[PDB]
């Protein structure tokens, strides 16, 4: 709610071309199809192949900035990004070679930051997952066994064995309800009463495991990326020690591209930003274009008014952002600091229009 | 649990009439129907049309308070609120013109505050949603592919292609269980074991994304709307800086309409209010009707007793509200403040009955 | 994890007898049944009727403690607890009179504390629920309409009208998957991709609304019930103002009945209690039976050892409870207080065995 | 995200062998099977039987450390781990004796720490569960009754009685959608609209009950296990009282086995550890092998740089772990402490390479 994400966060064409590349698959998978577009898109693989392959060798030029780097991740596919189709092209003479379009699916995951964020936490909380994962199997076979006891007599064809019911079990436990084969008696139908009660409590916990410290990590993502852009602010020599932990939880940074709008005039002033790198277009008669290491919005927030400028992205700017309360927190947190933002709230009343 | 919401929060008839207006649709959609009520409700569209249209031009009189306003949102439908049926009335000569009753559905969303609250946060956290949204597709086709490997032999008619299984996949992944076409073999049925395990963990996270900072926003909704009604209280010059952030998280304001009841006598005193605008009916022999900028409940809370008055809404009052703990927090937070609420807790023992 | 709930929390037989009373229904609902037990349980209604009716008049003796009371809730059924079957007995001469066994279902909800806890919060957060409830209908008909566009041609019998699909919609949206009538084409099947994506995000929020401040209320239930039993402790004149809010969030009270065990000896000391009313059986050679207003466990927690006594419920005791960290919080929170619990941790080393 | 779990957390073979032991079952459960492997795995039960039985008597040697112990839990199966198959072997002469392979399922739960963690909290919050569990049945039969009212006429065969619909009810309420027997009329289909609305709100709460204080318990698991390994650190005489509660919430300990890697060099420094027992392989020209009671990472964190050593597990080490913010919290929390970690951040610049 307090951030302006722009400049094509899904930027790199390396990620873009996996998407059309795999829709290339399906038309090959279908009878009653003409050969015309059949191979037209076979080329498109050769394009994306050739294209990533065109990108490839420039990546293999890893002499740029070659001081200390750990590029096993960023390379682990790019190797396979071209080889796996290649040997697939020959040894799989039949059209099924395209079945090695299981390969580009990681290419989005190449530059999927937020995916290392995923795997990072599993190596802390999987302890829980295992004991639950067992417990899933505990509650599975403990209960999945229960049905073989009963309908083996009159449902051999469906419940004539154990795993036939373990099938029904997880479908019965995992919120699913397929609806192929269901009992007929009372006591077997009695059993289900605790099952949905269970599985929704189980994944009531188990799925809860993920978001639990995942949120910690992403709420931690809002700090680890953002204990940076701190000393750049010339004013933050005076902030207290615990002051930042209270603050930086909320603070997120994003980039805005040149030409875009930052805060349009007259729309309700709901947030203030800290510039640390780039430049702006503060729409005034004398444009107060502030470069790396500035801010604005106190004009609107201390007053609680609309915007005093159609501030717009003159350049590519590394932005921060902040709503009132957490700045009211700052105005509360220090008399020494609100003095200047009082002055700024008078300086930029005159300085916005003047030079 | 600590708020009295009254005065028709679903107030404006602009929102009310979208509801009956669209039930007007369905009777047209049905064979074996008489023409009698068929067109009777066609008029009702003309009513709601004419009615919003009656409202419309008065809205187009936007010279009232025409100083600085951003009414592209509040107008974006009202334009289309009447034009889309209109051209639909002619060009779609067949009865299907009513299919442009997809239009009024936004009219509730016109004055749906809490909907800008919705869209506000998506422009901070969609970063997550995308990488997850991809990851959904990652886990989709990574796994959805897996079934074409197998039952193409003996289920051409169901699993004779890729997307036929991507269909089954999301139904298999998204907690659904339709139950049209399901495998027959072991290994394909083996695969499902991790699927519900996945999809409930995925949306275990992904759906968790929404409520995560949505709650922040609505818990922030309880401040941004309520850093107002602060200086109106004549006592809040002395409150400490961080004191408010601890408090205003809990504080919610709502309005009560005239004539209604506020706290009935003898029912258990569980909360105290801060009046800031309006007037009351404090049921005493001498009614202590306190106007803008007052409070009551300390009589009951410091004692932990029932109510001392059938306090009732004499007028339309802008109310706040507060339970004990967060007022016990206040009584704890300052000796300078509990002195007066001690006095008030003796003044209103005599002043409630006296003048 | 830090509480000992005992003494039959499902105590009152008023609640107990609704359970067997309604199983009395079903045997009447079934052909091929003998009249023998058919009416045997008809009497059991007359028993529970007669029994609650036996209880009833003693309740109508509401002169006990008749000073200030609000018993419209506790009486609202007891009136109907006997009248509704009664007039049902005659006017519904056919056996269907028992269909007014919809009545006792509230009798558990008579003395269901935690049910007023339920309804309390809905009158603060239903504001959200409505705008979501609308939004549910927004997203309902916005999308439910989408299918009538398509398969009306070749599925008149299933998708020949609007509400036929609104049916499929919520089943398609609400995580359900019945599996009666499903499309056949591509684009209609394309549509579902955002639906489960939606409904799990919708109730990802909407169901999240309940637990959100419900947890606040139950976490508030742990205070509002427990700002009591505070001044009874003779030591809590010295606790700091904000000290309690940090503490009482964790503190829960429950009752234990006479004869039961409180903490068995030698089992791992994981918690300490504050007695405020009742008496105990501290299993020592000289039983240190401490009455209203005492505690124990510091012997085990400061040492981190097993229990020093099979402390057991001599009488019906109003207990509190507390784990280490929040007592380590206390030992941290004040040097003035750990002095005595140091002394107590030496006094009860000698006093436990001695007198 | 801040922990290195290693050394086979699923260590004990007592737990390992329940897994293969129960797959031994299913082949017996299947017609058209040869007797060859039929009894080959019957032996494997005798192995696991004999094996746990081999383990058994050594466990019955409970004279080791026989001072004060509560081993009713750890023994409650080991007794039955061998007896239940045994009497099953004879009295159940038919092959169905293996149906007492319901027995080993608890053997993983023998040494399933995190399972006592499970049951611990249910004896605090089941109060809620009951009133909800009733409320489930309230909302069950309140609504489950509703359908018998209607389709008894034209669906005797499906809805000719009460429990036939209670079946459909929970399937209709518990997110399931089996799809065997569904109504045909309007008003009965009207009813479902509030049902999924209900059941997802019910388990929206009820399943929420588990994770609620379960997370408290596991977030408490991160303290109760970790108020230990505190005084071992020679520096923690000076930490403030409330300082730890702020910290130890985040701190988790795990073990790493000998030979493994701890932090590889050049990978991004994202965390620092506190050693308290064991030894390491700090990869330097002069290995700075620090034993029980040490730490490292401040070299990387105060600088925000990669690792200065391929620190690797020379021995089995009891580790702690910590990311920056919570150490930045420490560097913030005390000037007296950052002095030494400044010195250490200069000492280990020279001491890492030197002796
Ligand atoms: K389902
Ligand atoms: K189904």
């Amino acid at each position: 709610m307090s951030v302006l994400p722009f400049l094509r966060i899904y930027a790199p064409l390396n990620a873009v071309l996996a998407a059309p590349g795999l829709l290339a698959v399906a038309a090959l998978t279908i009878p009653d199809m003409s050969g015309r577009s059949r191979l037209a898109l076979a080329a498109l693989l050769a394009v994306i192949w050739g294209a990533y392959l065109l990108q490839l060798a420039a990546t293999l030029l890893k002499r740029r900035a070659g001081v200390v780097r750990d590029r096993t991740p960023k390379i682990a596919i790019d190797v396979l990004a071209v080889l796996v189709p290649l040997a697939a092209f020959l040894l799989d003479g039949s059209p099924d070679w395209s079945l090695y379009c299981a390969v580009w699916l990681l290419k989005p995951l190449r530059d999927s930051t937020f995916f290392p964020v995923l795997g990072r936490v599993l190596a802390n909380e999987a302890r829980n997952l295992i004991g639950v994962t067992t417990l899933f199997g505990v509650v599975l076979f403990a209960v999945a066994l229960a049905a073989y006891v009963i309908e083996r007599d009159i449902q051999p064809e469906k419940f004539g064995s154990i795993p036939q019911a373990m099938w029904w079990a997880v479908v019965t436990l995992s919120t699913t309800g397929y609806g192929d084969t269901i009992p007929q008696s009372f006591a077997g139908r009695v059993l289900a009463g605790a099952v949905m009660m269970s599985g929704i409590g189980i994944f009531g916990l188990w799925a809860g495991i993920l978001a639990t410290g995942f949120y910690q990590e992403v709420r931690r993502g809002d700090f680890v990326r953002n204990w940076q852009l701190v000393a750049a602010v010339p004013l933050f020599q005076k902030l207290g020690p615990a002051v930042l932990v209270e603050i930086v939880r909320a603070l997120r940074a994003r980039t805005v591209p040149a030409g875009a709008v930052i805060c349009r005039i007259g729309e309700p002033g709901d947030r203030m930003f800290f510039v640390v790198e780039g430049s702006v277009s503060v729409a005034t008669p004398n444009p107060v274009e502030l470069g790396p290491g500035a801010f604005f919005g106190e004009m609107a927030l201390i007053s609680g008014e609309p915007r005093s400028a159609t501030v717009s992205a003159a350049t590519t700017v590394s932005l921060l952002s902040l709503h009132s309360a957490d700045f009211q927190m700052l105005c509360s947190s220090s008399p020494e600091i609100a003095e200047i933002f009082r002055k700024t709230a008078l300086e930029r009343r005159g300085a916005a229009a003047s030079a």
